């Protein structure tokens, strides 16, 4: 198990536009396309992000070449945001993919903002870390995920995936 097949359970694969969680439209990997309502500007954003005229549908490769830029961004997200960086820095690999599944699913801004959560994993305070990580939209929006990840900070290691 590893960052990628971890995300790819958790996010699917799918080669046409569709809607997120949230309701917004999506391709690939859990590529989010844009917020706007409009299917007209998410497939104007496909073919900005693949680079040719698309319609809508992508390939396998094309899909994990988003995917693998996403991560990519995930990564460097946590390493340039200064609260992110000293938790993902204290913490073990396994977890270190827990954290890189949450900016991924929410965005560096958002999960930077977790800010008790953050203090408690760098403290190494797992089990509460874990209760004070449900205590959230996220996790009641996405509870299995959330679930998922939480147990992976938990334990530090990738039962919930396996
Ligand atoms: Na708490
Ligand atoms: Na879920
Ligand atoms: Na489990």
């Amino acid at each position: 198990m590893n960052i990628f097949e971890m995300l790819r359970i958790d996010e699917g694969l799918r080669l046409k536009i569709y809607k997120d969680t949230e309701g917004y439209y999506t391709i690939g990997i859990g590529h989010l396309l844009t917020k706007s309502p409009s299917l007209n500007a998410a497939k104007s954003e496909l073919d900005k992000a693949i680079g040719r005229n698309t319609n809508g549908v992508i390939t396998k490769d094309e899909a994990e070449k988003l995917f693998n830029q996403d991560v990519d961004a995930a990564v460097r997200g946590i390493l340039r945001n200064a609260k992110l960086k000293p938790v993902y820095d204290s913490l073990d690999a396994v977890r270190r993919a827990a954290l890189i599944n949450m900016v991924f699913q929410m965005g560096e801004t958002g999960v930077a903002g977790f800010t008790n959560s953050l203090r408690m994993l760098q403290q190494k305070r797992w089990d509460e870390a874990a209760v004070n990580l449900a205590k959230s939209r996220w996790y009641n929006q996405t509870p299995n995920r959330a679930k998922r990840v939480i147990t992976t900070f938990r334990t530090g290691t990738w039962d919930a995936y396996k």
